[PDB]
């Protein structure tokens, strides 16, 4: 197994996947690494299993259809993984914890949002459809773009949103387009 966490790329107290060579800190894995279970399979392995059990799940989908899916266990898992993939980028640090807004010439968003809040919401099963999760994720970056206006810092929101969107299209097998 790897000697660094897959998500944050640091050593420490790591839990090792039994079915692939990835390792995780306890709270870097999503969901948090489970207490017992030997063997243990990581979220990357669990996602691969879903695809292997239903190869047709990789045929292209319409986003509108994906968003209306109820958050049954497989969709819950896919959202957990998608959230994890965003945490895997180091620029996610900017969007992880609760922001505050005090900049001359801007007003903060009406509905602040951040990754750790989405993480809690997933953990507490607060989303009933995929749409709920996707709307909160997109709101994080939209709020950032709106607040930072022409500061070049706006680009961080564009960057992390692109990681979100690419991973969304991959995980939920959205039909490729030009
Ligand atoms: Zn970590
Ligand atoms: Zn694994
Ligand atoms: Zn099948």
């Amino acid at each position: 197994n790897s000697n660094i966490c897959e998500v944050c790329n640091k050593w420490g107290r790591l839990f090792c996947c039994d079915t692939c060579p990835r390792s995780f800190h306890e709270h870097c894995h999503i969901p948090s690494v489970e207490a017992n279970k030997n063997p243990w399979s990581c979220i990357f392995c669990r996602i691969k299993t879903i695809q292997e059990r239903c190869p047709e799940s990789q045929s292209g989908h319409q986003e509108s259809e994906v968003l209306m899916r109820q958050m049954l266990p497989e969709e819950q898992l896919k959202c957990e993984f998608l959230l994890l993939k965003v945490y895997c980028d180091s620029k996610s640090c900017f969007f992880a914890s609760e922001p505050y807004y005090n900049r001359e010439g801007s007003q903060g968003p009406q509905k602040p949002m951040w990754l750790n809040k989405v993480k809690t919401s997933l953990n507490e099963q607060m989303y009933t459809r995929v749409e709920g999760f996707v709307q909160d994720m997109r709101l994080i970056f939209h709020n950032h773009k709106e607040f930072y206006r022409e500061d070049k810092f706006t680009r961080l929101g564009i960057q992390v949103q692109d990681i979100f969107e690419k991973n969304f299209r991959n995980i939920f097998a959205i039909q490729e387009t030009s």
